[PDB]
């Protein structure tokens, strides 16, 4: 595959148009459709919306029974078709179409020279500032078909375009006021198989109403688990009455994709690219979302599906989407902060829990003066606080084997827990020789047994001390150290009585230390230690010297674990959002000097060893894992949560795609 | 009429309860869901929501299956109704009930010391952090009635409380899950003729979980012309895997009308006051609300309407609600940037 | 409540009969319908089901068109509804009754002198030795009512009889021919909610015949998660053509409750109590019961409850139940054989697959010499020998810290070294001494078991091998264990599904097999003499016996655990089914292997205590351990205790309403 080619990834470029309105004059807002249509064909858009009644005007009443004008419109709607024919997008243009008895408020839905559908509007408004019902005739209900051009083609309010070379792309179209009734077409539509859901809105602007079309637009892109295409009328709207402000947004499962100037002056548009692979995969774990379809059936199967072939470019055109580098710290300042907030209000909360649980006991603690202890301790205390018990109840322990251990003791001691030294040396030294290990007969040998038997005498002295003096273990493995399986197992650091950083990934640990200097509700000299600390530790390089930097980590977790993305999907996400340190945005807390720059060969490489230890290596750690609570909407590792996986699998499948797909450099 | 009389002016006061989950203690849940109850008698409300299986504990797990569980919030439930004979509120309480085959994830809406109703979960959620299918079975489609407490009550998806002397209070109730879907059961219902959406929702707290609640709610309520109260769990739910937030909030046509601190030490309650009438007005001038309706009238034809009289106080009982000076002039600073 | 009622513990007793036919004689086959009815009101049922056209005789042919007849019908079954208002079971009677224009083969349903309804036979056979069409008319679609003795009462194929009062007694009836069709009456009826499927049956006897009744009777029972009643045609059926064997049998969920006496010398009962709780339990847990019936929701709306108020006996009836004193161990040796074999093989092919993932590691495995370990040992070894791996791949290891000596250890290094294996001793005392003074010294109990599980991990680091656990599932349930540190963790337990009841019984298997050697035999033996015989002094305080003066007996608790992890049932209806099963040891079965010295009587006491014991250990304190537990297979049908499987329970959770159960319900003795 070409793998910079954003259509081949699942992606498919979409637009928003608001054009230049003449309200009354047919031909001329044809014209300025098809040179919008014609720009959205040169940005390799697949699709283009335009706004209501976009070929006569929204606001020209009882101009729209005139003969003369339906005439015209008829005529543009005719050019538009045979010049599309050289167009890559699929038109969906607004006009007033003759059928039956009445005019219907129509979406021409328009592909390559050909009409592949016509849809009337549902629901038209009269009241207040609308007078709908007078001129034009309501859809809901209509089927059959409408003669245009010399063609019989499909006609209601039941259409779906399906792509048949993009499966992800299936296009439903709806109107203005369809979206704001408590059943909206799009949401059966949804059910029956609509991925991106077109709106065309002629929209008089008012205080207020651009709130609720986000608002609309953004609640259904989420609900329906699908895109959202939104365009309103513009410049050249009859101002008899009304002001027209030509909005148009992309939406996609509620995050804002992309959005044009209101009240421009000149024509705008909105392209963005749709991942129609995160629509798919949302909508393969959403087992309540087909369920509903299912208690709907008779309702959804009455979907017509006209197939069309889209035919996209194959080749490099970008990629029309904000990849942040880290999707689990937004790069927005004021939404990291809600995030920071949550995080270490829920760690504290399902903490508070486990203690009253167990009648306020003991909270024995093995600090080592690094991230992710510095973070279990300060939570473990404001756990204790928020209950009204003695933070002389933490017991912080020191436990040197064989320069960062002052941060530990200044914390513990600034804090105000009961700290406390224990030279395990020693009982490395018995063990070690009881073994036969070489390091007792004095050849320096630093394999795993050596360090394993400091990690796991480190948890043996912790639990034993949690039963003498009657209190509990709490663990500081973190999300991204369970994603790899950097731990020792059983008899180690993964192991504890409730771990409070284990759906906490690495890269969000730094800010919620932050976060915690900046609420400073600890005291000015917690805050000392602890940004000391921070200081410290950035320069955790040993840990990602081997499993590779954490940064590129949790970008592939986060895919995995909430997408089940492909690794090729992966890697090309990745590269967009990483391979340029002056591109895209940085979250607070990253100065110029480490705010890094991967290429795709380094990409990949921790990709392989990422799905290696992920897929096959790491599960069973895992697999026996304390208790402690789910942090990220990106998920967590439980085998009793979010994770359910074999722990004797190989990861064949998935090296075999990196190398088949994803090129070396 | 008397003049300073909320609820002779059209209001209606709700109040979305969280309360102290005892994790397989049902009497204890029972306990403090009275509590709250009282309080929001003595609040005049005439309506109080509580969270996803109250009596139980949502996040039991397979607890949910032992026999002397389910009896144990049988009593609890009759208790509850029992003392429900002395409050004002319509009462909104979860519990794992018996039906048929299996458990159902029910809301129980009682009043006045008798069980109105009993409204089934209709999508269990199955993915992710959720299991619930195992050990609960839907409700979409479940009709007919449910034997609680020697007595035949109506049972299903499909029901309204509507209040014969406060015509603008028309009760409907989902719970949790049911909101996210396309096609939720309260768009029906609000078509139907309800005004006031009621939700139980257990809802483990996650990052960003919060915004996603208040947007379905806020949409909710605008799309649906209706007011919408929400009620999440909160302290006691077993932090095995999951934390818990225990957020409540108000809205009303997409207002928020009222909301309570997250992760709270303690029980909270969002009280508000309710104008029926907005609602009312909303709905008489917007008229493809009503023809949405009728393209869905058999959808919308199929609802039961329980019929129970509130009797509110009518003396002077204040108003729970922050009427803007200048209606036009929001006073806050960023919206009336954004307006002006 | 009255504790020794079964009524009271969700039970119900049913009545299958066969009577003694006098063809063409209704007044004499009503005759003996009020005599056996009379008969199971003294024994408490609730139900009793006769044969097919029970007033008229199911054989007599063109006979049944003949008016004086079908009178006579009438007026026996006018007598037979208005003797049953002193009778407290639900009668369930054949017969040839008038309905439009021809006459159908009815199973007249009735009660407490009323009739609650009439059913018909749905599909008449007419094929080889049966001829039914020719007098009768088949009921597959029939509605409505139909008049006897100057009343209205419900008529057809979709019927169900609740009983106001037992809401798990819902009463479904078909006829013979019926449950024998792809699609039976029956299925639906339960899927609608009946819980007792009743069949009355003439069935001719044949060579096999009894064996398709059993078969489909079972297989009914078993796929539609309900009672079963059964009752077919005897003595007194013209033998023209055809013979009568008078089988009589009560099934449920797929297992035989009771049978009669085949081709008997006079009528015939089969009376047992059938467990309404154990079916309404498998169907609150088999979701795609529920999902069935929606699927076919038509079929299942369109059924009509008639409602009746039973009022059943509320004292002490007794139990006519065989409730076994080992839930995971069949007395029946054919089945224990079977049971053994399947949970040993599954145990070892678990680990099979574990290591074929692994690349074949070493296996380090500390062996004490009790049973868990040994068994273990013997799993472990199998395990490598058909994946044709050299046992110097198992490590074994003795590690012992404060035991003075004993014959359990002399045990573990013959074992291992009769198996081949690669035996190594390491003494942790030493450790232990040093780390009890660094942490400044139950304790050092604690600190044994930790470091003897930190040695063999790290020994299965340096020589590159998995820890194999040896915790089983009553260990598991009861939280004997140490946490985390602690023979709890390993990297594989392949102990974990088997409960130690079934342990014993697993070795005893393996010697009785032989496949190792005579030696590995007699050292097996050994252990097990040694283990299962308490010490006369006690030797250091550490052994399995130390672990049941904690946690009480095994075969009790094992008993209590079944119940919770398979029926979810009250500790009640626990205490009430333990003390029927264990209260008298002379009886009941026994299974192989129990030396008449080893084969208790538990009291009410005994059974309460423990209980009591068992639900604060299993509901609250224990499911932390769990919470996190190493791999291994699950082996018992009751289930295992992974959170992974058949196990989501919270760990932060009080058992206090099931303490407030036994406190209000169970009496002190
Ligand atoms: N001096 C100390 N005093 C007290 N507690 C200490 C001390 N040193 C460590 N800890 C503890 O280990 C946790 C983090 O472990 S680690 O060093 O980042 N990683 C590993 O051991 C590792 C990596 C890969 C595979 N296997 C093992 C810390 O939270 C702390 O609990
Ligand atoms: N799927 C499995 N199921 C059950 N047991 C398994 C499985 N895979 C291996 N093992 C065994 O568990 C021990 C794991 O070692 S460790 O202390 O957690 N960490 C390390 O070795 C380490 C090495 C290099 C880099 N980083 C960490 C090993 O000895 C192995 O015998
Ligand atoms: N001397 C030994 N040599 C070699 N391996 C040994 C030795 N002793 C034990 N083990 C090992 O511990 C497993 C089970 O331990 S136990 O004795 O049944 N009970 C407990 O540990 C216990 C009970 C209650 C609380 N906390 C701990 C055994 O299968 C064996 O692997
Ligand atoms: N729910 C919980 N969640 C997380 N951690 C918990 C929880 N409850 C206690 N703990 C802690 O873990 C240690 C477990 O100790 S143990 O080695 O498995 N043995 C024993 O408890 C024991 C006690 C009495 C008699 N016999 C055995 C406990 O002392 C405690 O500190
Ligand atoms: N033009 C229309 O159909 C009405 C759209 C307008 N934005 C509304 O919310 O009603
Ligand atoms: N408990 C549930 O049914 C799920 C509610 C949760 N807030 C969600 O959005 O799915
Ligand atoms: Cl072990």
């Amino acid at each position: 595959m070409n793998f910079y080619s954003a259509y081949q990834h699942g992606f498919v470029r979409v637009a928003a148009c608001t054009h230049h309105t003449t309200i009354g004059d047919p031909a001329a807002n044809a014209a300025s459709v098809l040179d919008m249509a014609r720009a959205c064909h040169d940005d390799g858009a697949a699709l283009a919306v335009f706004p209501e009644l976009t070929l006569s005007g929204y606001s020209i009443e009882d101009v729209l029974l005139q003969d003369s004008l339906l005439d015209a419109v008829e005529d543009a709607l005719l050019d538009l078709v045979t010049e599309s024919a050289d167009l890559l997008p699929v038109l969906v243009v607004g006009a007033p179409l003759r059928h039956r008895h009445r005019i219907y408020n129509t979406a021409v839905v328009i592909h390559r020279g050909a009409v592949l559908g016509v849809v009337p509007k549902s629901y038209l408004p009269t009241y207040r500032e609308f007078y709908e019902r007078r001129q034009m005739a309501p859809g809901d209900g209509e089927r059959g078909t409408i003669r245009i051009g010399g063609a019989d083609v499909a006609f209601g309010t039941d259409l779906l375009f399906a792509a048949s070379d993009l499966p992800g792309f299936v296009l439903h179209v709806e109107i203005a006021e369809d979206m704001f009734v408590p059943m909206p077409p799009s949401a059966e539509a949804a059910l029956a198989g609509a991925t991106v859901l077109a709106n065309l809105s002629g929209s008089p602007i008012t205080i207020g109403r651009a709130e609720d079309r986000r608002l609309l637009a953004r609640s259904a892109s989420a609900r329906c688990l699908a895109a959202y295409v939104y365009a309103a009328a513009g410049e050249g709207e009859s101002t008899t009455d009304l002001a027209w402000d030509g909005q148009t947004m992309i939406w996609e499962n509620g995050a804002l994709l992309a959005e044009s100037e209101r009240f421009p002056k000149g024509v705008r548009r909105s392209v963005a690219d749709v991942d129609t692979e995160l629509l798919r995969s949302e909508r393969l774990r959403m087992g309540t979302f087909d369920d509903n379809r299912r208690h709907h059936r008779e309702l959804t199967e009455s979907f017509r599906r006209i197939d069309f072939a889209l035919d996209p470019p194959a080749g490099d055109i970008g990629l029309l989407r904000e990849v942040e580098r880290f999707p689990f710290v937004p790069a927005d300042p004021q939404r990291l902060q809600q995030d920071c907030y949550e995080a270490y209000n829920i760690q504290v909360s399902g903490l508070e829990q486990r203690l009253r649980a167990l009648d306020y006991p003991k909270v024995v603690i093995g600090v080592s003066g690094g991230l992710d202890s510095t973070h279990a301790l300060i939570v473990a205390t404001h756990a204790m606080d928020r209950e009204g018990r003695p933070r002389s109840d933490i017991l912080a322990f020191a436990l040197p084997g064989f320069h960062t251990k002052n941060n530990a003791i200044k914390l513990a001691r600034a804090l105000g827990v009961t700290f406390s030294e224990i030279d395990i040396g020693d009982t490395a030294r018995l063990m070690l020789h009881t073994i036969g290990h070489p390091y007792s007969v004095g050849e320096k040998v630093y394999d795993v047994t050596f360090e394993n038997v400091q990690a796991g005498l480190r948890t043996d002295y912790l639990f034993r001390i949690a039963n003498q003096r009657g209190g509990i273990v709490l663990g500081t493995g973190d999300l991204s150290e369970l994603a790899l399986g950097w731990s020792t197992y059983g008899v180690g650091d993964q192991m504890s009585h409730y771990n409070v950083n284990a759906g906490v990934p690495k890269t969000l640990i730094q800010h919620l230390i932050r976060w915690v200097i900046s609420a400073g509700e600890f005291g000015e000299k917690v805050g000392e230690v602890l940004q000391s600390v921070l200081d410290t530790e950035i320069t955790l390089q040993s840990s990602e010297a081997k499993v590779g930097p954490f940064a590129l980590q949790d970008f592939s977790l986060f895919q995995v674990l909430r997408y089940g993305f492909r690794p090729s999907k992966i890697a090309f996400l990745a590269w967009h959002a990483w391979n340029d340190a002056e591109r895209g945005n940085w979250p607070p807390g990253f100065p110029k000097s480490e705010r890094p720059s991967y290429s795709l060969a380094e990409i990949r490489h921790w990709l392989q060893i990422f799905v290696q230890r992920f897929y096959s290596f790491s599960q069973f750690k895992r697999s026996a894992l304390p208790n402690g609570p789910k942090v990220s909407h990106g998920g967590a590792l439980s085998p009793r949560g979010d994770w359910r996986a074999p722990s004797d699998m190989s990861a064949r499948i998935w090296l075999d795609q990196i190398d088949r797909e994803v090129p070396k450099g």
